[PDB]
């Protein structure tokens, strides 16, 4: 055998059945610049089989307990044997109690301990957050157990399906305000050996996980609801930032979601009250911890003032996220971290779904598409991707865990359970999931059984029927990487499947279990006329007459890409669809003139249609409104600018998108009543943002008068900002590029006395849009300086300085130069040189500037990379891969624009 405290996963021999848990944060640092926090803890457990050893996770505690680092009791009338000795097993993150004698099946016991660990800004079990408040340095002390940090607070079985009830009590100081995963008890009551603290008790928890566990102890005040059922509802967040209303909008949108959720499950929301808590520099982004969220500031609170619709968009949508999980992932949890996917794929989807309840004007459903499926396809459609299902066996350390965290589990899972949802239809799919809700309440499960609970729901009906099982489908979807291009012969109505590759050349080397075929459901639409649907079997070629067309008729393949999968055609047939386009684009829903660009412009990459194909599937744009065609162009362009912005391409390109837009830019002109009321709804006010963007960025004269004009106002008049925060970016962008050193400085001004992220955010990269050489230059020298610019903030400036043509070199040299700075910042904080190398080399593309990155490499004496090792050899071979793709396709694509921009 080996020792089981040389093993990862925990023994299955004991079982946690309660814990009492009381921390207590010093947030006073003991003067030698350390913060502590101090622990006690009962665990009650349950012998299943005998053993001689307890084995539990700690991580990073010292134990203070009198005697052995634990006490160990029988609960009830049991015996207990005696302790031989404790030891902490630091690799595998153990405490371990060697017994000289057997636990016995059935028998509880109780273990406690004392204990005490760091306080550390490390954003990692309870740890302590610091932030301003006027003059003052202010401290809290907060949780973040995802994935395996619980260990880090208190000793515990910290493995997802080892459920049990927490007892939290908090001390803290008296005037300081704590919150857990449930309401406390009652008041709070003085602490005996010292009356300036407080202490908390909270009422028990449900049976639940370690890494959901929360709890907080600060100085922050909340806005409140009651929803009819009782359940309270808070947002929380700093004095200055309640007082101020930034909570509202998340507190307006919150109740109608958990409301959406309960019946959309089925399922009462499980809890007496729901928190949510905005911190400020939460690098995580959201937590979902049962009763308890929490969000970094800017994904929960929002200022009307100064915010933006895609500011509001992002709140109600990480909102819908997070309060998912409430019931998907906190009540029934996924057993181990393997089945990560299932668990953020679910919520990253139905995000959209309790989103759009709360905003149903907005149409907020579809921008899953753009934000997820197409976004993920980008790294699925890779030789080096990977399947959403790993073996459990596989995923066996916290580094392991760690990597489950990633695009292909959260844009992928949410994909593939989108595609489920619309092949079952929404009603039989939510029967499923309900029936799978209630027969796991409370306890743990595999993917496998959804795929039951959805079977179940499939054979308990007549009307939906499938090619296989629930599982054989999805299996196809979960155990095999990547998807498949279906291509289309219309003369014919063939239609075949093969796995999609960005890069014909590639070699995939990861075997598949089904040869890399999928079971593939496609809907279709015929001259505007949804056609039967279909399912491709798992073979290579098929024929049908739905995808046979006559020569004025066309088809489109996979209405609304609900279908994880992208679409090639017959030249001809591409032909009538941009005919369609052209004449009446209405006929083909709003999603499909986009997927026609995506997919188009990826099939070109693959060398599966000529890139001027792609190119004329942009030409209908000239009289679209909407927003999500046009994202998909200028999504699948950037590239193309990236490439020839500073090439004889570049010329025509600019009057071609200055052509496509202007229309555009003067329908917007006149909805908007000389630019002095939004659009309405959320897809339009995009619309109008990316028009802008669109026509300023490629110098229509009128955009950019427009943004002088505006600038001009704000610049004679200081304190009231004339430009609507949609419209920000844009309109400081165009006008220091059009301005000088009083734009410039002006805006430099404004940016040191911002108060507001979002809004500092804005004037540090439309100060990157100068085109004076001095002013980049001299702005750079600032980039450095942390009373000018935070170090957070400096390789974000340097990127966006790069971005700028005139600053492309600026930045290059500066890097190359100050690159001496790894040891000054692989020091004093992390960095990012990896981020700083892919924005400053993303533009390369010949010989030349090839040989200047490998002849900089060549400092490779001393200093080295750190982070960023990694991502100079995927500069290099990015530029390599830039080389070729401009030589192949420099001049069609010059005389394609030449010949299209009049
Ligand atoms: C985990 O935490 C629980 C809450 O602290 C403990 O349960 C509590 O035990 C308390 C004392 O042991 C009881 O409070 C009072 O204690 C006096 C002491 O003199 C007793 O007479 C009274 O029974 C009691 N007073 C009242 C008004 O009940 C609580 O009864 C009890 N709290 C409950 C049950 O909610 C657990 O013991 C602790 N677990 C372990 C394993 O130690
Ligand atoms: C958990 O226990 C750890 C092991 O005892 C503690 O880590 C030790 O902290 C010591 C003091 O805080 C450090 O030792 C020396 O401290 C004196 C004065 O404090 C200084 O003169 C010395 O410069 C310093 N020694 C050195 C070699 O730097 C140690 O850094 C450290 N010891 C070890 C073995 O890591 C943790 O602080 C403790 N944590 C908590 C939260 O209680
Ligand atoms: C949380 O929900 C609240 C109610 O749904 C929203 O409150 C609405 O705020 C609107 C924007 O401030 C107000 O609209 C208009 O405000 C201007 C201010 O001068 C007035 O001219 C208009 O008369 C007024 N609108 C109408 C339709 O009369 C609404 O007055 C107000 N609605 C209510 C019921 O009070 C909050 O906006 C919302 N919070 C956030 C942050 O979104
Ligand atoms: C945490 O608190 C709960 C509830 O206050 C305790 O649950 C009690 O458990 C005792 C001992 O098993 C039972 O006799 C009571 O019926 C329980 N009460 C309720 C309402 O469930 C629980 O034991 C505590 N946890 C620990 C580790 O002490
Ligand atoms: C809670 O009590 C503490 C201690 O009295 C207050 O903390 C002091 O605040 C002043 C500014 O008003 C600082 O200059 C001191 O350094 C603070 N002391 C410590 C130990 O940090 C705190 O302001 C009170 N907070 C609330 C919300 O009432
Ligand atoms: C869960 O869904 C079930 C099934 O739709 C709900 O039960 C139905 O509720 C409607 C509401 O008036 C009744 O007309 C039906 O007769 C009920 N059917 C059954 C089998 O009871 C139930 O209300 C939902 N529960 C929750 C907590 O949302
Ligand atoms: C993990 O979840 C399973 C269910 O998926 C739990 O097993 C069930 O336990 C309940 C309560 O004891 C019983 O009603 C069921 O018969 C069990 N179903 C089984 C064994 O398939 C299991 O207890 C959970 N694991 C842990 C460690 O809590
Ligand atoms: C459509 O599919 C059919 C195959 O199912 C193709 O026709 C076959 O072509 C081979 C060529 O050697 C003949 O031997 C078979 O007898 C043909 N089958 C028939 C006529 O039923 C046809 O080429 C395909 N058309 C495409 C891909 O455009
Ligand atoms: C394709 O997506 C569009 C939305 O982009 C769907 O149209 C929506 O349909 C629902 C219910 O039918 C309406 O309540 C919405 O108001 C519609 N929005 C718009 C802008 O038309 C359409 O149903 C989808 N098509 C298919 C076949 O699923
Ligand atoms: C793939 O293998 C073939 C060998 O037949 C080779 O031509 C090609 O260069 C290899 N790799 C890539 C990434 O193209
Ligand atoms: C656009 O197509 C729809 C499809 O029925 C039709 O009703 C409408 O008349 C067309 N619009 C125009 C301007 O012809
Ligand atoms: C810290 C946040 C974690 C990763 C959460 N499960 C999320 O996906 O947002
Ligand atoms: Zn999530």
């Amino acid at each position: 055998q080996s020792k089981p405290w040389n093993r990862y996963r925990l023994p299955t021999t004991l079982l946690p059945d309660s814990y009492n848990v009381t921390l207590r944060p010093y947030l006073t640092p003991n003067a030698d610049g350390l913060y502590i926090f101090k622990g006690k803890s009962i665990v009650r457990f349950l012998c299943q089989e005998p053993t001689d050893v307890i084995i539990i996770h700690s991580k990073k505690l010292n134990y203070t307990t009198q005697g052995h680092m634990v006490v160990l009791r029988g609960v009830g009338d049991s015996q207990v044997p005696e302790i031989d000795r404790t030891e902490l097993v630091e690799l595998t993150e153990y405490l371990v109690v060697h017994l000289k004698g057997s636990l016995q099946p059935g028998h509880m016991y109780e273990m406690e301990s004392e204990f005490q660990g760091e306080l550390a800004d490390d954003l990692a079990g309870f740890y302590r957050s610091e932030y301003m408040e006027g003059n003052v340095k202010k401290v809290l002390a907060t949780t973040q157990m995802q994935s395996t940090d619980a260990r880090k607070s208190f000793p515990c079985f910290d493995e997802p399906a080892m459920k049990a009830t927490f007892n939290i009590t908090l001390i803290h100081p008296n005037n300081l305000t704590a919150l857990s995963n449930m309401p406390p008890k009652g008041s709070s009551t003085p602490l005996a050996e010292d009356p300036n603290w407080s202490v908390t008790e909270f009422e028990t928890t449900p049976v639940m996980s370690t890494y959901l566990l929360a709890y907080i102890v600060s100085e922050f005040q909340s806005v409140n609801e009651t929803a009819q059922n009782g359940v309270l509802i808070r947002i929380w967040a700093r004095p200055n930032a309640i007082a101020e209303g930034h909570g509202m909008y998340a507190l307006n949108v919150t109740g109608p979601i958990l409301n959406f959720f309960a019946n959309h499950y089925n399922t009462s929301y499980p809890l007496p009250k729901s928190d949510q808590i905005a911190l400020p520099d939460f690098n995580a982004g959201a937590m979902e911890n049962w009763g308890l969220v929490t969000y970094r500031e800017n994904a929960l609170l929002f200022d009307p003032q100064s915010s933006s619709i895609s500011n509001k968009e992002r709140v109600v949508t990480v909102i819908a996220h997070e309060l998912a999980h409430q019931w998907f992932g906190n009540l029934v949890t996924l057993a181990w971290w393997n089945d990560l996917w299932l668990n953020e794929g679910f919520a990253s989807y139905v995000e959209y779904l309790g989103a759009d309840h709360a905003e149903p004007t907005w149409n907020l459903k579809d921008l899953i598409v753009p934000g997820d499926v197409y976004r993920v396809m980008a790294v699925d459609a890779l030789a080096s991707s990977h399947p959403l299902t790993t073996p459990a066996e596989e995923v066996n350390t916290p580094a392991q865990i760690s990597e489950m965290f990633d695009s292909i589990s959260y844009s992928k899972g949410a994909s593939v359970i989108r595609m489920l949802s619309n092949f079952l239809t929404e009603d039989l799919f939510k029967e499923g999931l309900a029936s799978y809700l209630h027969a796991f309440a409370y306890q743990n499960t595999t993917y496998l059984d959804l795929w039951e609970h959805l079977q179940k729901a499939v054979d308990a009906q007549t009307s939906i029927r499938l090619p296989d099982t629930v599982r054989a489908i999805m299996d196809r979807w979960t155990l095999q990487m990547g998807f498949p291009v279906i291509t289309v012969d219309t003369k014919t109505g063939n239609i075949s499947q093969k796995h999609f590759l960005l890069d014909s050349e590639s070699n995939v080397t990861r075997s598949s279990a089904f040869d890399y075929l999928w079971i593939v459901p496609i809907s279709s639409i015929k001259n505007g006329v949804m056609q039967d649907h279909y399912w491709l079997r798992d073979v290579s070629q098929a024929q049908n007459d739905l995808f046979k067309t006559a020569s004025d008729d066309w088809v489109l393949l996979n209405v609304n890409v609900t279908g994880y999968f992208q679409v090639n055609y017959d030249e001809d047939n591409w032909r009538m669809i941009q005919h369609q386009l052209q004449t009446n684009l209405s006929v083909i829903p709003v999603i499909n003139r986009a997927q026609v660009i995506y997919d188009s412009f990826n099939l070109a990459t693959a060398h599966m249609v000529p890139v001027t194909l792609a190119l004329d599937n942009t030409l209908f744009l000239n009289g679209e409104k909407e927003y999500m065609p046009w994202q998909a162009a200028l999504s699948s362009l950037s590239y193309f600018s990236l490439m020839f912005d500073r090439s004889e391409v570049y010329g025509p390109m600019k009057k071609y998108l200055r052509k496509q837009v202007e229309p555009l830019f003067q329908h917007f002109e006149t909805l908007t009543k000389n630019w002095t009321e939004r659009p309405e709804n959320l897809m339009d006010q995009y619309s109008e943002i990316n028009a802008i963007s669109t026509a300023c960025s490629n110098g229509l004269p009128q955009c950019e008068n427009l943004a002088k004009t505006l600038f001009d106002q704000w610049m004679s008049d200081p304190e009231n900002n004339p430009i609507h925060p949609n419209l920000r970016s844009t309109i400081y962008c165009n006008a220091i590029a059009q301005g000088g050193q009083d734009q410039w400085d002006f805006a430099w001004g404004q940016l040191q006395q911002a108060q507001l992220v979002n809004e500092a955010d804005k004037l540090r990269s439309a100060l990157a849009c100068s085109n004076e050489v001095w002013l980049l230059n001299r702005y750079l020298g600032y980039t450095l300086n942390p009373d000018l610019i935070r170090k957070q903030d400096a390789t974000s400036t340097i990127n966006s300085i790069a971005s700028n043509v005139i600053g492309q070199p600026l930045a290059w040299d500066f890097v190359q130069s100050n690159w001496k700075k790894l040891f000054q910042d692989y020091g004093g904080g992390s960095f990012s040189f990896s981020n700083l190398i892919q924005g400053v080399t993303r533009r390369f593309s010949s010989e030349f500037e090839l040989q200047q990155l490998e002849q900089f490499k060549k400092n490779n004496m001393d200093v080295g990379f750190g982070s960023g090792t990694r991502a100079l050899e995927q500069a290099l071979e990015k530029t390599k891969a830039n080389i070729k793709w401009v030589k192949e396709n420099k001049e069609v694509v010059l005389n394609w624009f030449i010949e299209h921009s009049s």
